Formats: structure tokens, C-alpha cells, sequence
């Protein structure tokens, strides 16, 4: 006769979204911190960067995740680019150019607890 | 007497949406990268492209997925077109014409983890 | 004694919505492609067409699904009409009249994977 | 010893909402089609009609469901009225009066598949 | 040996929201119908009334549910009031005063089927 | 041999949100009723009060829950404050000062039925 | 023969979001209370602070959680910063500088009950 | 994508008992003293092992 | 990440019975009088223990 039940430990799934806009200028190769992870969970999601600055004038932006720049992820003004990834712990933006640009960063955090 | 339980490995289902607007000009047949996949998951979803440029003037846009152009997916100004697909790993846009057009790209990412 | 568990293959249910606006003119009976299916899933949902053009001037719009026109689905300016259906694989619009109309097409895609 | 499992056939529950606005005039008792059902499912939901036209001038609107007028469901300008029902297959509006009114129709479709 | 499975009859849970705005004047104690129930389900939810009319001039509004006025539920201009309840079958508003007020009624319908 | 199944009585989880704006003046210590509970459920959620009135002029607002003032919950103009709690049955606001302030009250109702 | 069923105690998962805007000035190192916990639950979530004040003029803001300042979490004007954490019981903001800044605080509360 | 699995019993691999992803395989035997699994491939796979022990005492 | 677990029976640790995360291990035995678990590592792990009691009376 069975005693007790192994059952399960049902986990709630969190799917949040974050959006903000920044005035990006030349930072000399330094990554401006945007998002950091302080938990022990495993986090997936998609990161989107849109550069709305003036075309051909505003600085370009590059994404950095986990302290390593994403291969070829540079956004020129008048463009957007999105990338999906797993095990994301840090998100930062590096600006390069002259002038200032209105750069919008959005990202989804998906995990379970 | 049963020992343990096979049970399950319940998976959280992620359904995200992305939208951006770009200034599309003549790119000479080169595909501008919009979305790329860096995970091992299987991703489904719908991709919508709307060309709001001036009618009869602005360049046309064509969708490219998995490095192969979608058959007949060309959008003239003043139109929108959407397509649903499975196993999507890359999304890019190719512009053709003269002038500049305000082209809006949206897409849904659906998967489970 | 049972060995293993038949269990299940739980499926994530996708419910997406799409909306766009087009400038519809006389197309001479040709159906403008709006949505196409490239997957092997079974797709249900509701399709809504609203013709906001000037009353009594703008062209009328007719819905076409699966390559067959929907019986009596013609929308005059200043009206909206919606229809729910199952096993939807294609959506197109046919315009008839003189002038141009701002016609809004929305539709829901519901399925499971 | 049990062979296989009866288990279940879990059904995804669809809960969609639709909203549109129309310019309603005198139709001479004819019902303008708003929503029709082409599936074999059982559909429940709530239907709301709001008449925002000028008070005491704009025509009144009446709801019709399943080809039968709802008892006493007439909305005067400056009012809204909602009704919940089960087994809904058709929704139409009948206008009566002089002039034109901006009438907003919303409705929820709830079912399972 | 068990034959068949009692299993369950899983029910989809519907949680809808409705909002509208009305021009409320003196109705002489008569309740203006806002929402009515025509189903056999048990419906819960919260009802909120906000009176945005001019302060100290516009008429006051009172809520009526199930044909009985809610104890002390009178809203003066420049105020909102919300109440949660179970087994809701009718919602109506009674206006009292002089002039006209822009009164916003919102309510949530929660049930299972 | 087992007869029947204990199974479960699965409960639908309701998570609603309410928001309104009021013109708050001096009430002489009297609590203006905002939300009341008339059900037998156990309700949790978060309550947020934002005072957008002119800085240093508009009256301050204080939250009252279950007939007892929350310790130190007073909001000055140009501020917002939120508090999460369990077993919430009443929400009211007490204004103190001179003049009028545009005070926004929002709150989430979370329970199961 | 089994008597009864261990079954489960299914828990509803609450995922709420809060947003407000404040006029932040120099507080002399004192933490302005933004959010406090009065329940016995375990709360996770992400906290985002965006400083929209004038660039190079408005005061900077620093986040404080659980009575301890977050390492390096200082936001200059024209920036946003977000951090995810578990076991969150208090959120406060400390302003430092000269002048006033429009600082937006948002945060997600995720738990189960 | 996922690696394949092979069963080993009594320290000797079972002839041809390799399971590809999306499959199950079962084998009945007598005088069983050890059960082990050998994985081969790239990536990770969710592999379920079940077994019945029948004896008398 | 999660700590490893080791089985102890009759007050003596079972030779080599250490389970790493993402694994299961089972052992059959006779004359069992005590079962205990020893954890070693950093963090917390959800560890499931099952066992069958067979006897006659």
C-alpha cells in the first residue's frame, strides 16, 4: 500500500517585460549597466534595441551580455534589432559616435520559481 | 509496490511579442538582420510587415527567413502582410526601390522551456 | 506492477492577434494576400474587417478565406463585420469601387503545439 | 494490471474580445450583420452596446441575437447596455430614428477547443 | 482492476472587464439598466463607479444590484467607489440631483464554465 | 479496488486591478470609503496611493484599511507609496490640509474561488 | 486499499506591477519609503528606476532594499537601471544633489499563496 | 539532437540496445545484478529509466 | 550547483552511494533497520527519497 504521494512541487512561471529610453552619447568603450541578475534562477528572454536618433548623425549602440559583446550586434540610427537568449545575467549598452541618440531598450525576463 | 513517480517535467510556455519601426531604403539586395536565434529551442510564431511609406513612391520590402526569401512576400506601400511559421531562426528585411519608407516589423516568439 | 507512466504530452496553447490598416482601391477582382499558413497545425480564430472610408464614396471590401469568398461578406464604408472560423489557412481582401478607403483588418490565430 | 491510461483530452480555453464603432442611421427594420458563427463550438459571452450620439437626436439601436430581438434591449443616446448569454451564434444591430449616431459594439467570445 | 477513470470535467475560467461612460441626469428614482444576467452561471466580481462631474453641481449616483440598493453606496462628484460581490445578476445606476454628470461605470465578470 | 476518486475541486484564481482619481480636500479626519468587501473570500493585494497635487500646497492623504490607519502611511504631494497586504476588507482615504489635490488610488484584488 | 488522497494544495500565483513618478530632491542621506512588506510570503521581482531629470543638473537617485543600499546602484539623469532579486521586503530611494528630478520607480511583485 | 542512451547489465552491454530520441525500448531478463546507462552524443536529453524487481524470499 | 546527497543505512554509509543533481540511484537490500541522508555542498536541493518495506507477519 502506497504511503504518501511523491506528487510535484508546482512552479509559478514569471514572464515580465521591461522598457526604457536613454540618451546615448560616446562612452569611450565603457558599457553602461542596464540590467543585472542577483538571483540563483535561470533566466531566458529576448532583448531588443531600437536607435531612433537622427539618421547618419547619431551614435551607434552595441549590446553586451554576460560581459561579452554580442557578435555583430550594432544598431545604426533608424533601426531596431532583437535577439533571444538563455541564461542571461547581465545587459549593457556601449555607445560609439558623435552627438546624442534616443535609444530604446526593451527586454523580456522569463523564468520559473 | 510502485517506487517513486515518473510524473512529468512541466515546461513553462513563453509567448513574447516584438515591434519596431525602421527607415528602409535601397540596400542593393542585402538583407538587413532583424532577428536571430542563439538558443537550442524550437520557435514558432507569426511575422507581420507593414509598409506605411508614401503610396507609389517608397521602396518595397521583402521578408527573408532562415536565409531564404519567402515566396512572393513583397509589401507595397500602404499595405501589411503577415505569415505564420514554425522553426524560425532568422528574420531579415530586404528593401528595393528609391527613397525612404517607414516600415514596421512585428513578430511573435512562441516556445516552451 | 506498472512500469513507466503513459502520462501526457502537454501542449502550449498559442492565442495571438494581428491588426493592420491598408489603403484599398479597385483591384479588378484580384485578392490581395493578407495572411497565409505555412505550418501543419490546425488554426482557428475570428477575422474582423472595418471599412472607415467616406460613406457612399469609398470602395467596398470582401473577405476571401481558403481561396473561396465568404458568402455575403461585403463591408460598406462606415461598418465593421467579424466572422469566427476553424481550419483557416489563408486570408485575403478584394476591393471593389472607385477611390480609396482606409480599411482595417484584424484577426486572431488560436492553436496548440 | 492496468494497460494504458484513460487520462484526458485537455482543452484550451479561448477568451477573445472584439470592439468596433459604426455610424448608425435608419435601416428600416433591417438587421445589420455584426458577428456570425461558422464553427461547431458552443460560444458564451457578454455583448455591450453604447450609443454615444447626441442626446435626444440620434437614432436608437436594438440588439438581435440568433435572429430574434432581445426583449427590451433598446439603447437611447448617452447610454450603454450589456447582456451575458450562452450559445451565441449571431449578433446584429437594428437602428431606428433620424440622423446618424456613433454606436460602439463590443463583445466577448468564450469557448473551449 | 479499475475500468475507466473518474478523472474530471475541467472548466475554463472567464474573467472579463467592462467599462463605459454615461451622461447622468435626474431620473426620478428610476434605475437605468446597465448590466443583466441571462445565463445559469454564478458570477462574481467588482463594480466601480466614478463621478467626474463638476464638484458640488453635478448629480450624485447610486448603485443598485439584484434590484436592491447597496447600503450607503452614493458617489458625489470628484469621487470613485468600488465594491466586490458574489452572485451578481443585475447592475443599475440611479441619478439624483440637478444638471448632468459624466459618470464612468466599470465592472469585472468572473465565473467558470 | 478503489471506488471513485477523491480528485480535487480546482479553484479559479482571480487577479483584478482597480484605478481611480479623486479630488481630495480637508475631510476633518473622516475616512472617505474607497473599497469594501461583501464576500466571504480571503483577499490579498497591493494598494498604491499617488498624490500629484501641487508641491507644498495640496493636502496630504493617509490610507486606512480594516478601519485602522496604516502606521506612517502619509503621502505628501509629488510622491507615491504602495503597500502589500493579506486579508484586506476595506480601503479608505483621509485627507488633511488646505486646498485640493488630484490623488490617484490603485489596488489589486487577488483571491481564489 | 488507499483511503483518501494526499493530492495537493494548489497555490495561485500573483504577479503584480506598480509604477509611480516622484519629484526627488536632496534628502540628506535619508531613504524615502516606497514599498514595504507586511505579509509572511516570500516575494521576488524586478525593480527599475529611471531618472528623467535634466542631464547634468538633476540629483542622482540610489536604491535601498532590505535597509541596505544596493552596491553601485546609482542612476544619473537620462538613464534607467533595473535589478532582479528574491526575498524583497522593502524598497526606498535616496536622492543626492541639487535641484529636483522627475524620477520614475517601477517594480514587479511575484509570489504564490 | 539529444544524445543516445545504451543499457548495460551485469557489466556487459546489451546487444543492440541503443535508444534514439523519441523512442522507448524494454527488455525482460533473469538474474539481473546491475543496471547502468551510457550516453553518447552532444547536448542533454531527458532520459527516463524504469525497471521491475521480481524475486521471492 | 545543488548539494549532493549520500545514503546511510544501519549507521554505515553505503559504498559509493552519492547522487549528483540530475540523477537517481536505487539499491535493494535485506535486513534494513535505518535510513538517513547526508547532504554535502552549497545551496539547497529538492531531493526525493522513496523506499519499499517488504516483510511478513
Amino acid at each position: 500500500a502506497q504511503i504518501g504521494n511523491c506528487c510535484t512541487e508546482q512552479l509559478c512561471c514569471v514572464n515580465d517585460a521591461v522598457c526604457c529610453t536613454i540618451i546615448l552619447d560616446d562612452t569611450g568603450g565603457t558599457a553602461l549597466p542596464i540590467w543585472d541578475d542577483a538571483t540563483t534562477f535561470v533566466i531566458n528572454g529576448t532583448i531588443m534595441v531600437e536607435n531612433n536618433g537622427t539618421v547618419g548623425v547619431g551614435p551607434t549602440a552595441a549590446l553586451t551580455v554576460n560581459g561579452t559583446a554580442v557578435g555583430g550586434f550594432v544598431v545604426a540610427p533608424g533601426e531596431c534589432r532583437s535577439i533571444t537568449m538563455n541564461d542571461i545575467n547581465s545587459i549593457a549598452i556601449v555607445g560609439a559616435g558623435t552627438g546624442t541618440s534616443s535609444v530604446k531598450i526593451s527586454f523580456s525576463i522569463n523564468y520559473k520559481f
